[PDB]
């Protein structure tokens, strides 16, 4: 239901958006957020939704609050608050200065040199899962390779089985968009269970793996902690198994249903960077956010000490004081504005292994099946939370069409 709204909370202000289950939903979820930049919406608005909470609907406040750390702080990064109160991954539940130390080890695992060592192998994947799909002439996007291509990349590079995914989907999915079996702290403590005798395994018999480099780090000259590894690792799970998984989902969507959008992509490929470019910013996924550390008056409106603030990521680039017809997707739009994988101190470590592993779907996609559609018929549905997804995505082609490379 809502909760009752707090004493300091003015009654103009209220807008009672529901991250988990967003009012114009079927419109698209992006289509669903934007309601929140409507003409007749504050910048700044409180939704008794999930306990109540703020939300910052406009890029430029978003940015600003991203770069105060010092009152707004990562400690409670989720809503509902005893989601954002168990949440203890590393380093996103922490502050600079103590969080830097931590960047730099993740880093080492899923950062610009480890893209390098890992080229070949999600060309290879991307490849070999698409050339099986070619023929069939039909796929359901979302299992066949939205979920397989970056999970199993991941798992590989975490030196993790191929028949843990399913537990470990699950878990994720419960952390990011429940569906109520589980509350995050049970996830959280399940997810943890799971790592706890690898982690144990691993520094005591390091591996090449990125849980052994982890494990047996170094964060500022001095060992990780046991406890700090876990943490960390935790993190690891969730960012590689489902930011990647549906933001390929979104993309796939689009260009199914826009044919002239793909011819573009197949006539000048030099073009496709670009457009993972713009789709980030159109198809923008996450929203977290941060706790007010103090009372604080920020553009006009008074926060009170432990509030609870949603950031969402997605809007800034879907706001149309940044970017000019922030709905349309253009390719060539000239300065493509966003904060799709965050702002300030936490900006994400994974982006270059994300935009390595949208790119090479696109290109080794539309080099084998250029012409594809949604099944006629289909209608798609989105689902909202922290991290926003496609439920399913039927897709259909002529075989006749595609070529085996
Ligand atoms: C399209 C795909 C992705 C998107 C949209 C995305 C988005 C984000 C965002 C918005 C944050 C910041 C959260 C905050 O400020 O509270 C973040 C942090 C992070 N991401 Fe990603 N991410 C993606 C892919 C990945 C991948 C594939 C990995 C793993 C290889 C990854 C690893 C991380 C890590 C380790 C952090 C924490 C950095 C820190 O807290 O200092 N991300 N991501
Ligand atoms: C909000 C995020 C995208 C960021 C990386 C994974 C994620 C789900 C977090 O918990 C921090
Ligand atoms: C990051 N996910
Ligand atoms: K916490």
């Amino acid at each position: 239901n809502l909760a009752p709204l707090p004493p300091h909370v003015p009654e103009h202000l209220v807008f009672d958006f529901d991250m988990y289950n967003p009012s114009n939903l079927s419109a698209g979820v992006q289509e669903a957020w934007a309601v929140l930049q409507e003409s007749n919406v504050p910048d700044l608005v409180w939704t008794r939704c999930n306990g109540g909470h703020w939300i910052a609907t406009r890029g430029q406040l978003i940015r600003e609050a991203y770069e105060d750390y010092r009152h707004f702080s990562s400690e409670c990064p989720f809503i509902p608050r005893e989601a954002g109160e168990a949440y203890d991954f590393i380093p996103t539940s922490m502050d600079p200065p103590e969080q830097r130390q931590f960047r730099a080890l993740a880093n080492q695992v899923v950062g610009m040199p480890v893209v390098d060592k890992l080229e070949n192998r999600i060309q290879e994947l991307a490849c070999s899962l698409i050339e099986s799909l070619r023929p069939q002439g039909q796929c359901n996007f979302t299992e066949d390779y939205a979920e397989p291509f970056p999970i199993r990349i991941f798992m590989l590079l975490a030196g993790l089985p191929e028949e843990d995914i399913p537990h470990l989907k699950y878990l994720t999915d419960q952390m990011t968009r429940p569906d109520g079996s589980m509350t995050f702290a049970e996830a959280k403590e399940a997810l943890y269970d799971y790592l706890i005798p690898i982690i144990e395994q691993r520094r005591q018999k390091p591996g090449t793996d990125a849980i052994s480099i982890v494990a047996n780090g170094q964060v500022n000259g001095r060992p990780i902690t046991s406890d700090e590894a876990k943490r960390m690792c935790g993190l690891l799970l969730v960012t590689g198994l489902d930011t990647v998984v549906n933001f390929l989902s979104f993309s796939m969507e689009f260009l199914a249903k826009s044919p002239e959008h793909r011819q573009e992509l197949i006539e000048r490929p030099e073009r496709i960077p670009a457009a993972c470019e713009e789709l980030l910013r159109r198809f923008s996924l996450v929203a977290d956010g941060r706790i007010l550390t103090s009372d604080y008056e920020f553009h006009g409106v008074q926060l009170k000490k432990g509030d609870q603030i949603l950031l969402p990521q997605m809007l800034s680039g879907l706001d149309e004081r940044e970017n000019a017809c922030p709905m349309h997707v253009d390719f060539s739009r000239q300065k493509v504005s966003h904060t799709t994988f965050g702002h300030g101190s936490h900006l994400c470590l994974g982006q270059h292994l994300a935009r390595r592993e949208i790119i090479v779907t696109l290109k080794e996609w539309l080099t084998r099946i250029p012409d594809f559609s949604i099944a006629p018929g289909a209608q798609i549905q989105h689902k909202s939370g922290i991290v926003s997804g496609v439920q399913a995505l039927p897709l259909v082609w002529d075989p006749a069409t595609t070529k085996a490379v």
